[PDB]
């Protein structure tokens, strides 16, 4: 039911930023900075623009101070200057709102579309942007703990299939997803740079920002982000995991930043790029479709997510979900999740796997 | 209580080996050689020898076939053939029950002392063992997560500081400890080889054995065990972890063999070997003391253990614990634990960390 | 000087496969399989097909049993089927021998085109091929040196400027290159899939194969393979490295198979999907643009390389490259290279 | 020939540290710290002690001022005070010059025995030590490249044998060793603490000392300390692999400081606690012995090494060895090397490995 514009979709390369509204912009810097490491791009008592270690473009993550925490853009790279002129005339045709601005909306950007899209989330296209040392080789900089690039988002919306079909309109590819016997499919993973994904959506109360996510080098990264955050004392940041993921084969760790905007950190996923790349679909009761060693869901990963913004800067309502939700499924008191299908020896009845019931 | 003799101690060098009682031979043989990767030294239908791959006595575990699954002995080498008659006295003092086989109780090991200690465990002391081909170079076997040495026992005792004091006049020292403000001793950890520990003491009915660990060379050689386990689609054989720990500061895992007895892979402890090593004593109540990101220790940790044998192979009565409970005084139903002493963001009152509970 | 056709090129994703010619299949085998751990897809008495831990294409290598040990193809996978019948037009616009298969030259492919390239290499184009099980999760079979993909070839040229074009002419988009202050340009790196390269030109005596390089996930898995071919007490097989890469930041390693086909093994590189992704030019006088740490590069790493079959399995005939040589003004008696531009501290001279 | 003592010989825990002379405390704090990371204790004007990040005596490294760079002590901690006392009595006996200051000689060791020992080169032992925080844990100071423990020293000395049976006596235990066919040793490696060394033994001209090591977690950390010279621009310090060692089975880097001052970064040896611990002996011209891999050694690995100093301060006068040369008899104009033994295929004639 969101139609296929006449239009042709933007060109788009990859994820490139999102920019997230925080209230305290000291304490929001002393986390991305200070504690995970990104370099600062540009920043003032207003804004923190950050990079990864392999970015060469202006920035990954704007964090912008305001009243209410939220994402406020979530933005894509497209491959030539025309993209941007696509984008807007796509978006228009499926009667969205969307503002263009010829110098950009934040600072290392320039000619931009920012959209409020089908499914209420602030998209924004851009191509042009200011180009930025390439700290690739700065061993000099590296820390244990690096994070190298932005690899993906992850969006909370109520109805997959419609956002599915859209995203796939707009030229993004399926790789994995979720799903039941039944029919009901709880998560989708897609991706146009080659790799598992540059956005996700994942069924729940929505527009909500799930998480952005960065990618290491190694595995070795992701743990020691584990080990300096229990040396700083805020373990209790530590939302999920570090784990291997089942849906996409990446080492994985979820935090959560001082207005709780969940990172994700991520590595070593697998190629897509090839037009028949294998789509995998995972039965939502295998236990080791999320956690590939079977930890269990945190019950917040499922219910806990970033409001979003409108163009106005307005906190966008949230529809419920009516599909089944996964959490109820697998790990509530009616829930169920196996290791080897069929096999009620390794499944889990009304608790999570590992011995624990929800708290 | 336990008196310290007249009579010297052995030098005890440090752990050597395990025998462990299975109850179906070839299915224990799956899970150590062909999942875990194990070194066969010697093998018949009653019996298999393992050794780790830097390991050049003839075995660090042997399996035996019997009716109820068990430890039959964990082992520890000692400095001179010398220090196997000292043992004798030494016990025979403590008024314990010992037997002296001067051809071995297995295969590749000579004279060899067994007791009942005066916590109802069975120990071997022995000197002379069969030496065999030492891996540690053969880089053609290498596994992806291979077991390079055997590094310690952990013993389920319902009262630890009357075995810790055992423990020291026998010439452990205690690395490091878990208590509360009101005097209770929940956990010890004592060494001879200079790392973390060679054997400790969990609090908890007992005599029963907690665990056997292994040691791997990196922190992903943990990692690849986990995903081969997922892989193998025995993910519900992965109790807990993997993690990095708070006392001993190892990364871990925890893994059940087919008859539920625990074995932990371990690795990156630190050197322990002067006499003054400073003790650290952690809380109880402090939730980076066990998993050091703050994960929640699942259940059955605490309560779940091995069945031990006496000399004759009958299964040792249990001793309920008394003391207070670790289960119960952190994640029961009037448990408690916290992130930063005296913070309470991020403290949890009768229940787990990260959003569990007790199933 | 190669002009570009008016034909379309055809749209290529990455490459996809090469076929090497060797001499002994089980002694070939042994290597490929047993030392390496490629996965096998299919094998006879004549060939033998292996893929990496994360295809799922056929495969990424068939070893060949032939006479004369050479590169036979290098092949490249395109975005569909109709990208065959453009990359016939286009190599035949080019005034290139072509050969098209409408069931392939090897299993596991179908509809393919061979041509003998303009730099004399074999080059297959196809989209056509036979799934296979993708290992990505069979941590059960995982290798403590597990190869994972493939990542690229390099190929040895006379004149790297004119590769450089014919190559960009057809998409390949330069990513890092090495000249010096006279404009001779010694080598170039070339992508379609958005890593640092899928192909690369070395200057050199051609048209030879340099490597056909395998990614791992970490730098660990390839300690493990210097390490097993210790074990194996094959270490005189191990011909260059490990190390870091300057051009692509990559850590790497260079072996030998039994017919001295060289292999690199290779992780961790960077991004270059976007279309202005910044290109790095290193001078050819730098001791950190071969090997970051600035270990010397041996001299057969630059002299010695595979030859490369035209389409009836003959040897190509090989041009001497006129352009001045990276061996001689690095290496050799006249030769220089420099840690720090201008600092004569760190500096190696005929050394 | 150094003869066996009468006096119980001290019971030595493991190396401990070591005191350089350096010329340029800066140019030095700037190696060991910035650089290589490791942490300081206390420092001032004329030295710097450095500790590695799970050391909880006070330090591993001092770095003292002077005029002449050069080892002024490797130091062994001893397992209690009256073993400093042994020490005393042993060295008396064996006819070696000692000093005992009940204060001791540098910051954060308390009585300590220095002696100019029968090969020449300034040995420390003592217990006494002032504890500092263990960094065991403190990941929010770990670095990339983290130094977590001091593992070993690896002195040159022209006659092996000679010093293997001394050290024999002081209770160390040969792990591994490197001899020929013609009855010539060229290195020893032997431990107190468990694992495959504590000092080492290279057949060379001295006393002079050829490295000090400190030891990563992980492969990936010596890695990073390649990757980030190369960044700083100082690779022209590396001096030799990121290899794996055969003898010790350790991977292993070795770099220079500002005065030439060997440090190896190493990891991953095995445990040789055991008395009867198997000793290994390789040929040497096994060119899979130094470097696994089969990797050149590079001729300044055996050629350099630095000046030690007697307990006056001077610099130790340089014996020559007049056994056969591991350089000459592997990598020199006569030189030879196999990978496989018995076969001409990978050998190597009057030069070093890999073209
Ligand atoms: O398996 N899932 O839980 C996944 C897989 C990939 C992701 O990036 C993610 O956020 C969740
Ligand atoms: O730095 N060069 O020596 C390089 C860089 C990348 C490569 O894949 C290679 O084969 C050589
Ligand atoms: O094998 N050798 O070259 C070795 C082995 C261990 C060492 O610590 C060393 O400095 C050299
Ligand atoms: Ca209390
Ligand atoms: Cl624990
Ligand atoms: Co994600
Ligand atoms: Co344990
Ligand atoms: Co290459
Ligand atoms: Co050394």
């Amino acid at each position: 039911e969101i139609p296929k514009p006449v239009a042709p979709a933007p060109d788009i390369l990859r994820c490139a930023y999102a920019e997230l509204v925080v209230t305290d912009l000291a304490k929001s810097r002393n986390f991305y900075v200070d504690v995970l490491g990104l370099h600062v791009s540009y920043e003032d008592e207003n804004q923190i623009y950050l990079r990864s270690f392999e970015e060469f473009i202006h920035h990954n993550l704007v964090l912008t101070k305001g009243p209410v925490a939220a994402l406020k853009a979530m933005a894509f790279r497209v491959r030539t200057p025309e993209d941007v002129d696509k984008a807007e005339a796509y978006y228009q045709e499926l009667g969205c709102r969307t503002e263009r601005r010829k110098d950009g909306f934040v600072k290392g950007i320039g000619d931009a579309l920012r959209v409020e899209d089908p499914l209420g989330f602030p998209y924004e296209f851009f191509f042009e942007t200011t180009h930025v040392e390439r700290l690739h080789m700065r061993y000099d900089l590296y820390s244990a703990g690096e994070l190298v690039r932005l690899d993906h988002f992850n969006q909370v919306t109520p109805d997959v299939p419609r956002g599915r079909k859209y995203l796939e309109d707009l030229g993004f590819r399926v790789t994995e997803d979720i799903q039941d016997d039944e029919g009901t499919t709880y998560a989708a993973w897609m991706h146009r740079k080659g790799t598992v994904h540059d956005t996700a959506l994942t069924g729940g109360n929505g527009p909500r920002l799930h998480h952005v996510a960065f990618s290491t080098h190694e595995k070795h990264n992701i743990i020691q982000i584990c080990d300096k955050m229990g040396a700083l004392r805020i373990s209790d940041r530590i939302e999920r995991g570090p784990g291997r993921h089942g849906v996409s084969n990446a080492f994985y760790l979820y935090i959560l930043d001082p207005d709780n905007h969940r990172i994700e950190i991520y590595t070593q996923d697998y190629y897509t790029g090839d037009p028949d790349n294998p789509t995998i679909t995972w039965n939502v009761h295998d236990n080791q479709r999320r956690d590939w060693w079977g930890n269990p869901v945190v019950p917040s990963w499922y219910t806990e997510a970033s409001k979003v913004l409108d163009l106005d800067g307005n906190v966008q309502e949230i529809i419920e979900r009516t599909d089944d939700s996964e959490l109820e499924v697998t790990i509530g008191a009616d829930g169920f999740s196996f290791t080897r299908a069929g096999d009620e020896d390794g499944s889990y009845h009304g608790q999570a796997s590992k011995g624990f019931k929800l708290g």
